[PDB]
């Protein structure tokens, strides 16, 4: 974007040209300055600036492509007054603060915020805590200056959000005096000193004197965000089978093939070409007619879900990891056979994108050219290659030796299972991988079948028995290593050629001293030796050696690691015997494979798996209504609200059920998008929901109430003062109590309170049809006075001629346009209207004006005009004209004692019958959006009510709690309870925290060993005590066991343990050979050993802890190059949350590829990082990742 | 001066303006100043 002092530069080179002077020659003063848009500078391409002056009145314009963008006052400074730069008075006389920001950390602010300056534009050398004095660079670029300037104004601002300026009201530029101020520093570089005085809205630096800056809130809502691979790291043993037994629609299809084919119906092909088998003859059916048919022609049949089930399911992405996983290189090739009815090229391709250094070489190949001929756009999107292969002969030398071959038996026949097994392991390369779908015959589905396609005598080679397929796999020197099967007799083969036998090394890795470091290290120095080496842990479940292994086998060397790991999460569970002379051994060797993890009673490896897209949702008490994504309606969904942590003893607490909540044009605003969250006056938090202000329902004690609120009334609940509580009346509804607080209340404080309406007086009431409209009406006609009021169309003119009968056909008008104006002046004389309600768009409000007689009083509702700042000619104000601007969001915040004069005059208009309840459209509460549609288009006259609740016929009932409901679930934590962040405030630690916060957690633990030593760390935690949390900094190490019992006490004492995190690390970089025991124990030591620590102290004094989150990285699992000990200890604190999620207790280990904003994988941002943990942390998985994929 | 005035003003503020001249020249009045609660008043005893 250009920045505004970019427009600033080109107005006053503009003006300097026009006098003839030089710019640096030129003192300018701007005043009125407007930024009406935001110009986007492309990539590619130039867009030009116009800029017009009019020396008369002393104003410029700048315009792109005709379309004004910016406009103000500018003109020569006659006369500089130094005295005008002089700094001013500090608003905190003494900080006495050593510490400061210093430009890294400013930056790192400005970027979390959501600026990204770049290199030219980072002209902050330093800045107090506070933000409201600093020093500036000067590069001799104005434009530069003065942004920096601008970035220092903003840096103190407590509001979130991204701002941008809009207005500013003067500003003076003195080159002379600029010049006298600079001095360098130390270096060469050339400094001013900047200050900045919020109480006065003034900012000075150098020559220049910025005054009245006011910045609007920006959408902050970028396109093409980041999109994170959401994984769960999960067991998988080996060897599985009723895999897809969960599903129903299988066992359906099941049922319903088996149904025709007993005695010799659905849309799935297979049971229609079962049925039709059976339409033609009940018996002797002929071969060739059930095997020709339409609709069953086409090779829908692997379409079946029967067929294809097991490929759907997540044993075909374990079987690919596997391959993947034992590739001595990082390329993999692989082929297909009989493609054209396999179709896994269709699939395959895709299960591997997730990994992210994996380069795939597929290649297709088929019988017959013309065979697989169509979707060869299919092929094309993806990188593969065409094929012509028959299995049956021998494999053609072009695709060689390939890593892994898929053959999807299944459904393409093979001409023999000897013959083509055969040519396949001679096509495989040594050590390669055979992955092999096929039915098995003896299953029902496999004699269903083999009843079938009796024509083709291939396919019906291809069924065979699972202990055929074994011993032909025998003949073949071919292993398998793992098989997946499904509950109706279908599997999935994956087997190993075999490689040369060699003798195996064998190392204990158990050592704690990990001392064993020296002696792998002499090993794999010897690279020379081809002898594999295989890594074996058996005393503890904890040993982290996968992770070891998985960095291993990055660097040099790393082909001959091999790991085989006993983590058994029962006791009870016994623990096989792994010596060489054991069998186990032996088996394991002879599958070499490089994981081998024994866990109760199986052999198998972890994996990664995609983890269901669907956000996760519960049975709560307490939801609000949020709207998901920013300006779309269709998000619009029921969330989990903090409201389930409350205090009811609280009188000011007063908790109320919620049975309708109404809809004003500001929620409309703020679902739509037009109107920004933060624009809501009071403190709110970042992530939450401002929707609906007012209600009805049963109080705690059941008594039918009626309240008004700020925000979040949109729910199934609320926290309200009772100040803003009325009783309904016995003879009204809560659906219709449900639309008179809000709108009476307005029309009220804006009449009487601030207008003092008279009786007898004249007013003119603007959107006579609207909830305030009426309102207005209703109070006015009561008085007595004379209404002219204006309405969009003929239907709500009716509507109103009904509802109010003493008002008359003259006392309306015409809204939508400007020719009320010209009605009111004639049918009241010419003198005009006492009292105006506006609350119309500029022009209609400029023509309002005009209508005002004398001693008028003009009430302002409205936003938009007084939002963009439009001019109002005071001229008006000749006449004892009074301008009144009427919000009432100013009472929520404080007047209270104000307020009860209004909260007064609605129970008098509610007893003296006053007061009616408007006409309202109900909606319920799953139908949300739809009310929100509905309000949108305009139509609705009166109030929309969504009925969240039915009242019950009781007057009083003694249990008012809601009903419960199903609604997304949030993370949210109680005020009482105490959480730990150990090594709180690193770079990821202080962004928890403030997290962590927002969610309301009142009372924290940071521990770190140096303890707060930089001006980021300081100004976050004083922040936050400002607020009321009660930060504690504890500098007690969770390595040592008696220093996580220090620590857990300690927190005690804030109140009992919620959740404790561990982002402690210590990372010494460096390849196995440069790494040495010190090294391994300096690394585990705050993750592994501290882990340990805090799981044994939770577990013994921690009953009410809930949390319990431990950060890994994606290097291990996944693998690094030159972190050995870093993926050794995130793989031991892994498997220690696996262990206390076994036994009941909470536990999570998160996996990060890498965080930006404080492998393969770009950094990820914040936020992001933030909104998968939220998710993480609803979810019920031991271990869950995240990475952005290149 | 009569601009600086009206910066000088609070929340729920209200402004009493006495002076003839700019009411006469109609000079604008930047209408942002009532999103704080504020009550322009243009005073002339003149009326009774
Ligand atoms: N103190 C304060 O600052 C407060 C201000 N208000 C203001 O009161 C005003 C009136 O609110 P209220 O009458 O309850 O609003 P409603 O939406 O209930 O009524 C809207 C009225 O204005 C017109 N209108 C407004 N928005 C739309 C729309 N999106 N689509 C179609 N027609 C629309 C309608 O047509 P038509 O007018 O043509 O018949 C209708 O008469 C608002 O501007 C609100 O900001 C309210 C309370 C507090
Ligand atoms: N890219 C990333 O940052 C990724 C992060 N992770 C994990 O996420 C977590 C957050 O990392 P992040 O905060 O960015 O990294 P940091 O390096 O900033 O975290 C280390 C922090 O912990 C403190 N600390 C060190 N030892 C101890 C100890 N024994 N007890 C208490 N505090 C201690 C350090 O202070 P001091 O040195 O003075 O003790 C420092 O403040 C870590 O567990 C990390 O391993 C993993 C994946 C990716």
């Amino acid at each position: 974007l250009f920045p505004a002092t970019g427009y600033l530069s080109i107005v006053w080179k503009t003006l300097a040209r026009a006098l003839g002077l030089g710019v640096e020659q030129l003192p300018v003063v701007f005043e009125d300055v407007v930024l009406h848009q935001a110009t986007i500078l492309p990539k590619t391409g130039t867009v030009s600036l116009e800029v017009r002056l009019l020396e008369a009145s002393r104003a410029f314009e700048v315009s792109e492509n005709g379309n004004l963008v910016v406009s103000g006052k500018v003109y020569q400074w006659d006369d500089p007054d130094p005295r005008l730069f002089d700094h001013p008075e500090s608003p905190t006389p003494n900080p006495t603060e050593p510490l400061f920001l210093a430009q890294a950390e400013v930056y790192k602010e400005l970027r979390l915020r959501g600026y990204d300056y770049g290199p030219h534009f980072q002209g902050i050398l330093e800045a107090s805590l506070e933000g409201d004095s600093g020093r500036l660079l000067w590069k001799d670029n104005w434009v530069s200056f003065m942004d920096t300037m601008l970035q220092m104004s903003i840096l103190g601002s407590a509001k979130h959000g991204l701002y941008l300026p809009t207005r500013v009201t003067a500003i003076h530029i003195d080159p002379a005096t600029h010049r006298q101020k600079l001095y360098t520093l130390q270096d060469k570089a050339q400094v001013a000193d900047v200050v900045v005085s919020r109480w006065l809205r003034v900012t000075v630096a150098g020559g220049v004197h910025i005054s009245g800056l006011h910045t609007e809130s920006a959408p902050r809502r970028q396109q093409e965000q980041q999109v994170p691979i959401l994984e769960k790291f999960c067991f998988t043993p080996h060897t599985e089978e009723g895999c897809l037994s969960e599903r129903a629609a299988l066992q359906e299809e099941l049922q319903l093939c088996k149904g025709l084919v007993q005695a010799l119906p659905s849309q799935q092909e297979l049971p229609r070409l079962l049925s039709a088998a059976c339409r033609l003859q009940l018996n002797g059916n002929l071969q060739l007619e059930l095997a020709q048919v339409l609709a069953q022609e086409r090779p829908k049949l692997p379409e079946d879900p029967l067929l294809s089930g097991l490929l759907d399911s997540p044993a075909l992405k374990a079987c690919l990891d596997t391959a993947v996983e034992n590739m001595p290189s990082l390329k993999m090739k692989v082929v297909e056979v009989l493609a054209g009815h396999g179709h896994l090229y269709s699939r395959i391709p895709g299960l591997l994108s997730p990994h992210p250094l994996l380069q795939l070489s597929y290649t297709a190949t088929d019988r017959h050219p013309q065979a697989l001929e169509a979707a060869q756009a299919e092929l094309q999107q993806h990188d593969v290659a065409q094929g012509q292969w028959d299995p049956a002969d021998p494999a053609p030398s072009a695709l060689g030796s390939a890593d892994l071959l898929v053959c999807n038996c299944a459904v393409a026949a093979l001409g023999d299972p000897a013959s083509a097994l055969s040519n396949m392991v001679a096509a495989l390369r040594e050590g390669g991988f055979l992955l092999l779908h096929t039915l098995l015959r003896g299953h029902p589905l496999g004699d269903i079948v083999a009843f079938l396609t009796s024509t083709e005598p291939q396919y019906g080679q291809g069924i065979l028995s699972q202990d055929a397929w074994e011993s032909l796999f025998s003949r073949v020197s071919l292993r398998l290593v793992g098989l997946k099967k499904s509950f109706y007799g279908s599997t999935l083969f994956l087997c190993r050629r075999p490689t040369p036998q060699d003798s195996p090394i064998f190392l204990p890795v158990d050592d704690t001293s990990f001392r064993w470091v020296e002696s792998l290290k002499g090993i794999l120095a010897d690279e020379d030796s081809s002898r594999p080496v295989w890594l074996k842990a058996i005393n503890c479940a904890t040993s982290g050696v996968v992770g070891l292994v998985n960095c291993l086998r990055r660097e040099p060397g790393g082909n001959r690691l091999r790991c085989v790991l006993l983590s058994n999460l029962s006791s009870t569970s016994h623990v096989p015997e792994v010596d060489p002379g054991s069998a186990e051994l032996q088996k394991v060797l002879q599958g070499d494979l490089v994981m081998n993890v024994y866990r109760d009673g199986a052999w198998g490896a972890f994996r990664h798996f995609l983890l269901e897209e669907d956000k996760p949702e519960e049975p709560t008490a307490h939801a609000f209504v949020s709207t998901l994504t920013r300006g779309d309606l269709s998000s619009i969904r029921w969330v989990c609200s903090s409201l389930r942590h409350a205090q009811p003893t609280c009188p000011g607490a007063q908790l109320c059920t919620v049975y309708y909540a109404s809809l004003n044009f500001r929620d409309i605003m703020l679902a739509t998008g037009k109107l920004s969250p933060d624009a809501i006056p009071g403190k709110w938090t970042s992530q939450d929901s401002l929707l609906g202000m007012e209600f009805s329902g049963r109080d705690a004690s059941g008594k039918r109430v009626m309240g008004l609120v700020p925000a979040k009334g949109l729910a199934t609940s609320v926290l309200l003062s009772p100040d803003f509580l009325w009783d309904v009346p016995s003879n009204w509804t809560l659906e219709e109590a449900a639309s008179v607080p809000v709108v009476y209340s307005t029309a009220y404080y804006a009449l009487v309170v601030r207008g003092r309406v008279r009786p007898g007086e004249t007013l003119l009431i603007h959107s006579g049809s609207g909830g305030v409209g009426q309102a207005a009406i209703a109070i006015a006609l009561s008085l007595g006075c004379r209404v002219f009021t204006t309405v969009g169309s003929a239907e709500k003119r009716a509507y109103l001629q009904a509802r109010f009968p003493q008002l008359d056909s003259t006392s309306f008008a015409n809204s939508r346009d400007t020719s009320f104006e010209q009605h009111v002046l004639w049918h009241t004389g010419g003198k005009g209207v006492d009292l105006v309600l506006n609350s119309l768009a500029e022009e209609k409000l400029q023509a309002s004006v005009r209508c005002l007689a004398t001693h008028g009083r003009f009430l302002e509702i409205g936003k938009f005009d007084l939002s963009q700042n439009h001019p109002l000619g005071m001229a008006i104000f000749l006449k004892n004209v009074t301008f009144h601007g009427v919000l009432l969001d100013a009472f929520f915040n404080e007047s209270s004692a104000d307020w009860r004069e209004v909260w007064a005059l609605v129970q008098a208009g509610i007893r003296d019958g006053v007061v009616r309840p408007l006409k309202c459209t109900v909606f319920h509460g799953a139908q949300v959006e739809d009310a929100f549609r509905y309000m949108a288009q305009g139509k609705h006259i009166g109030k929309v009510v969504v009925q969240v609740l039915a009242e019950e016929p009781e007057a009083v009932l003694k249990g008012a709690k809601p009903k419960l409901m199903s609604a997304i679930s949030k993370t949210f934590c109680p005020a009482h309870k105490s959480y730990i962040i150990a090594g709180g405030l690193g770079g990821f630690g202080l962004e928890l925290a403030q997290w962590l916060i927002q969610r309301g957690v009142q009372k924290l633990v940071l521990t770190s060993r140096s303890g707060i030593r930089t001006g980021y760390q300081a100004k976050q935690v004083r922040r936050w005590r400002r607020q009321g949390v009660q930060v504690q900094v504890s500098t007690s190490n969770i390595s040592s066991l008696e220093g996580a019992r220090g620590l857990i006490a300690e927190a005690a004492q804030l109140g009992p343990v919620g959740g404790v995190f561990n982002l402690a690390v210590v990372l010494r970089d460096g390849l196995l050979e440069n790494q040495t025991p010190e090294f391994f124990q300096d690394v585990c030591k705050p993750k592994y050993s501290g882990t340990l620590n805090l799981d044994r102290v939770t577990r013994e004094a921690c009953p009410e802890l809930d949390y319990f989150v431990v950060f890994s990285s994606v290097s291990c699992g996944r693998g690094n190059a030159g972190q050995s000990n870093y993926g050794f200890a995130n793989s031991a604190m892994e498997r220690i949350c696996e262990k206390r999620r076994h036994e009941g207790l909470p536990g999570l280990a998160v996996q990060w590829g890498a965080i930006g904003d404080v492998s393969g994988t770009l950094p990820q941002r914040m936020a992001s990082c933030l909104e998968v943990l939220d998710l993480f942390l609803n979810q019920p998985h031991m271990v869950l990742s995240s990475f952005v994929l290149a």
